[PDB]
């Protein structure tokens, strides 16, 4: 029991130690970020549950020139704090330059890897005025990192920013090949430096190649000529192990895993170093010394595969896991939450965000309710639906909207208002068994409707069977139903099968969707409401999870099928019912997520890029900001119900047409094994939709109407 | 037909005021109601229109301080002869200058205005117009302002209170240096007040304070000098009664309340002695001589004689069968579309029966239901374990342990808004140093919180309705005792009785109770486990709902019901119960009960260290919600404490004692688990809001005084 132990972990925030002599030693909080590359820190995160209980995230961060001794001596104080926390906390092994998204999602004024070290006798806390003459490296995208380098012009690129550090004066230099983003978040470390570390008596002049004050002449010299600047099919798998010198038998060939491979007597490696980041699970009822040495366990693992050293490594208490663990496994629940607030863990990124019913009545004040419901409007506005027939759109029978055949692939023209600014949404619905010229079509129709419609229209791709919330909402009370076949042309109507079963499921707002499913039990769910209808009777099965608004849709389905139903409760009903399904197997009746889909799946941003032919893609840490949204960049928000495709003005043309295929790309590479037939949303910059500007608190809608560099520099200037 | 003026009376539903002038009743003109001149005396008469359709009568005469005995007294013999007009079918009441009763005082919440002179003066209420003024009020009190005429000097002002100096057509408010700014916000209806109905709107009314006052003001008062400075709660909990025999002589039959509703007989007369709370009741039994019916005021009067009781005392005759429900609280479960008497102040409410699909829409809904939502928001659940909260297992979510104490934090949203509500429940065996912790722990998570959310401490056995709807549509069970944790578990009793009692919104609640016949309850339905088998009883009363939860609670107590319907059991149901006695078989008050026991604003606070509160008289407005106040907004069935944003400190903190000390002081002797809901200021919930008519959400976005001298300003 450490005196510094005492203080840990009281009370939500963030707290950093460094390690000196091994011992912990508090950082000054106006230098949270700056780490000197020859010590080791340990990191303390305490974020507060919704059900009340504190979580806690414990980084050790080891720089790059660091001792064997302190490097160790911070693991064990994560080793021996983590155990004053009773075992709960999530432990983190980070190094200089390769941290976790996590640990970098702390700092959003960007770090700074500063040269020295205890050994060499340099200290955090500073006299009041002190000699300042330093430069640092400013380069990556999604977090920036200043790096200290030696003062001199052996240092520069051309494509870099670089800030010369001279005490009351920050010289802040963009390189000539910068990109004007780079350049815009370099300013985030010049201000953090003139704020935190000058305590605001500093001045920042910012200048580029051509325009060096004579302050940067004098200490720099004459500049001579600098030189230039200076992957995604990997995450898709992963295995899973048991761990026992210790060695390790592997449980799992491929992912999605069976949540129940992992038993509480032992502990497990979940393998992901393809992607550079290895899990360590301590079950609740493992050895006290295998769960004291999960960080060793994770080093030996790391050697013995050949993985490299700067590989990630996590340790997760049962109970306490993480979202991104929970994925690797085909249907993760946690015995716990279906009642209470929250579940086990809650992302650092969104615990300040609010979370806000849906009410259809005052939906259209609250962009928040819009994101985290996918709710664009209450479903109200005038719309236009096209069935696609060859290669033409062709529209529908308005008496028939909300009707659609499996065998068709639609077009639907909406228009939504919400606050302040209205909007279209294209909507292109693919029937799973539309062919595929037609289905292609379909795609391109879409994409020559948003021109026409001067590219400012939302486009959203759904696939028969995974519709949005929003498009079952725009059919006044109606249910959308879907069958699974056939066509509404003109041409071939068909005859309808003998017996067919229909899924009504219901959505945050009281609308319905009714989906055809093979007549079978093995497709029946406990939370909707069913409807079959054979030759001798009909039927509307209920399930116990079934509430009013799935019954209220399931009737007025058979209102269009010709019918009265008979009302049968989940478990006990006629023993007609089940012979109309060729016998009886197992059908799942776990309950849905609902309000804590967002717990669950939090949304994460992404950056993408088809470069050289390889897809990659960038998780951009932290909270989700609107200044993040680089206007040359296609980005990814991925909500888990949708994955939106946001794309920057001044982004690359190839790039832009690629936006769809781009999506389709993460979702398929997804270690999830997401649902190929989730949606995607391609969004164009100023233009967003309520359901994605939601999800940014602090969303400006003039924030590009004056460049977002320009704007920094006249706060610096002034 | 006594009067010609008696033919206009009580025809219509209103408030009607006579000046008693020469043995005469004459209208006082109806824009001035409420302006009364201390030499005289008024009859006032309330007609409000019962539910049903019949008309119910509220006379009132109001004796001025310089009122001469026989106009006085012609007041009082018009009194009782409009209530003889009337089918003696009106409540009377005596009303003095200053001292009025809470019934009266509601009738002008405009204010009232004590003005000099009287009939023997020469003075009357119609006036010539653009008549020369110069008269000065003097504005003190605070729930329900009275103005009172005063001398126009410089010597009737005070540092703290606030003063009308009326010109004619230039009318100057003058606030005292420290005046609070709630009084100069009341001040400023008695000034708009002669503005609309002395001045038929064209006049002009100027704010000033000390140090501004204008030129027009020093002209007419002079330079102005060094000013002066300005100038319980146990009494009410006990009363006596009293039987009244012919010159008068009184016999006690009734030592403490609450008294039984059978000592009062219809052939006497009573007296309820509340002296030392301000009021005393007579009550005229039906078939009493008409000699001493008509002489009930003379009765009081003699009364009050006997005991030195100040003359101010109020004084209300009641006949039987038409009792006010103040009256019928001194009494043990008084019993009798619509009741026998009408609050006036709860007149106009339109009544709302509960429908979930709706609710949303309607805080009046919310509020006649104490439903805040209908009960399926996120939520949860914490156990008290020592000094901790222990979250609960999700799959016993909506049971709870008689012998721990929870906290709840549930979300809720109605309309547009988003709230929260932080529920206490305390059980009847758990230990004192648990039921404080969870206490403690509910203030902290409340602060946690940024000090929005509701805060409803709850005692086993009486739980909100809202608190039973929380579990989709099972039951809320609650055993007698035992615990949860995950420690020591317990060994259920040997034979259990449950009582299944059912909201007004479906949902059902399930309590403990000990297992003998005189616990049974015809509306409701009752669950009993022995060893041998498990009986659901069914009352004359109980509903589709009282099974449907009693049902599910079988489930939970893993056992097969024999259903049994009232007076129709087996002999092994009253063998589990060892015997039988008699129980309660008198229905329950249901949609009547808000016209028994109406809602009740009060002001409270613990200056000196004595409890006091004040009630606020007439319709329930947000206005009379001072933010420098604590209030109490009591519903019976729960007890609101209002905080204001400027309260002091110590009252902030002791706003669940002041509630609690409310309660037990209550001569109704009310169940001192009743539940207590703290609520803050911009934060109350619609269950609070709904009674308010008018209630405005951005009411404190600009300040209240701001704004209303900026209507006066135009």
């Amino acid at each position: 029991e450490h005196p510094e132990f005492l203080k840990a972990g009281k009370e939500p925030g963030l707290q950093i130690w460094r390690v000196e002599k091994f011992d912990l030693v508090p950082v000054p909080t106006n230098l949270y970020g700056d780490f000197f590359t020859g010590d080791a820190y340990v990191i303390l995160k305490t974020v507060q549950l919704r059900n009340g209980n504190l979580q806690y995230d414990l980084h050790y961060w080891l720089g790059n020139e660091c001792s064997q001794d302190e490097s160790g001596a911070a693991a064990i104080f994560t080793v021996q704090l983590d155990d004053y926390l009773n075992g709960r906390a999530v432990q983190h092994r980070e190094v200089q330059g390769f941290e976790s998204a996590t640990f970098l999602g702390y700092f959003k004024s960007g770090l700074k890897y500063k040269k020295g070290g205890v050994a060499s006798g340099f200290k955090h806390v500073v006299p009041n005025e002190v000699v300042v003459q330093r430069l640092f490296q400013v380069k990556r995208r999604r977090v920036v990192r200043a790096t200290e380098v030696p003062v001199s012009w052996e240092s520069f690129n051309n494509g870099d920013c670089f800030i010369l550090d001279l005490g009351n004066n920050i010289h802040q230099w963009c390189g000539s090949n910068s990109n004007r983003y780079e350049r815009l978040k370099a300013t985030q470390v010049s201000k953090g430096i003139r704020d935190n570390e000058r305590s605001g008596r500093a001045r920042v002049h910012v200048s580029e190649e051509g325009t060096e004050p004579e302050a940067m002449l004098q200490v720099l010299g004459p500049k001579p000529a600098l030189p230039a600047g200076t992957d995604a099919a990997n995450r898709k798998l992963a295995k899973l192990y048991k761990v026992s010198t210790m060695s390790v038998s592997l449980v799992a060939d491929e992912n999605p895993f069976a949540q129940g491979a992992l038993k509480s007597e032992d502990c497990f490696i979940l393998d992901h170093g393809k992607d550079g980041k290895i899990f360590v699970w301590k079950g609740k009822q493992a050895n006290t010394e295998e769960r004291k040495a999960a960080l060793k366990t994770a080093s030996d693992f790391i050697t013995k595969m050949d993985y490299p050293k700067q590989t990630q490594v996590s340790v997760l208490p049962e109970g306490g896991e993480t979202p991104l663990f929970k994925q690797f496994f085909k249907n993760w629940r946690d015995p716990d939450q279906t009642d209470g607030l929250g579940l086990s863990y809650l992302s650092s990124h969104i615990a300040n965000v609010e979370r806000v019913p849906f009410d259809a009545a005052t939906l259209h004040t609250s962009t928040a309710m819009a994101a985290q419901h996918g709710m664009d409007d209450d479903g109200t506005g005038q719309k236009q639906i096209w069935r696609i027939e060859g290669s033409n759109k062709v529209p529908v029978d308005p008496a028939t909207y909300g009707q659609f055949y499996g065998g068709d692939s639609y077009i639907i023209l909406y228009n939504y208002r919400h606050g302040g600014r209205q909007g279209q949404i294209i909507y292109n619905w693919q029937g799973a068994q539309s062919t595929q010229d037609e289905v292609a079509a379909s795609a391109i129709l879409t994409a020559q409707l948003d021109e026409e419609l001067g590219g400012t229209p939302v486009q959203s791709r759904v696939v028969q069977g995974k519709e949005p919330a929003h498009l079952m909402s725009l059919f006044g009370g109606k249910p959308m139903i879907i069958y699974k076949g056939g066509t509404s042309r003109e041409g071939g109507q068909t005859a309808p099968a003998s017996t067919r079963l229909f899924q009504v499921r219901a959505n945050s707002a009281g609308a319905t969707r009714a989906v055809e499913v093979l007549p079978k039990a093995g497709a029946l769910n406990s939370n909707d409401a069913f409807v079959l209808k054979t030759p001798s009777a009909a039927y509307l099965w209920v399930g116990t999870g079934a509430s009013e608004a799935e019954k209220t849709g399931a009737q007025e389905l058979l209102r269009v099928l010709r019918a009265q139903p008979v009302q049968v409760a989940e478990g006990s009903e006629p023993d007609g019912f089940w012979e109309a399904l060729g016998g009886k197997a197992a059908y799942r009746t776990s309950p849905r997520l609902k309000d804590k889909k967002m717990d669950a799946h939090p949304p994460r941003l992404f950056a993408c890029s088809n470069k050289i032919g390889r897809f990659v893609i960038e998780e951009v840490p932290g909270e989700l900001m609107q200044e993040d949204l680089a206007t040359d960049d296609v980005m990814l928000l991925d909500t888990w119900d949708q994955v939106f495709v946001w794309v920057g003005k001044d982004s690359q043309e190839e790039e832009k047409t690629e936006a769809l295929t781009s999506a389709k790309r993460y979702i398929e590479t997804d270690p999830a094994n997401r649902d190929r037939r989730t949606p995607i949303t391609v969004v164009k910059q100023g233009f967003e939709p309520p359901s994605f500007v939601g999800w940014f608190l602090g969303w400006d809608d003039d924030y590009w109407s004056v460049d977002p560099l320009d704007r920094a520099m006249a706060e610096l200037a002034a």
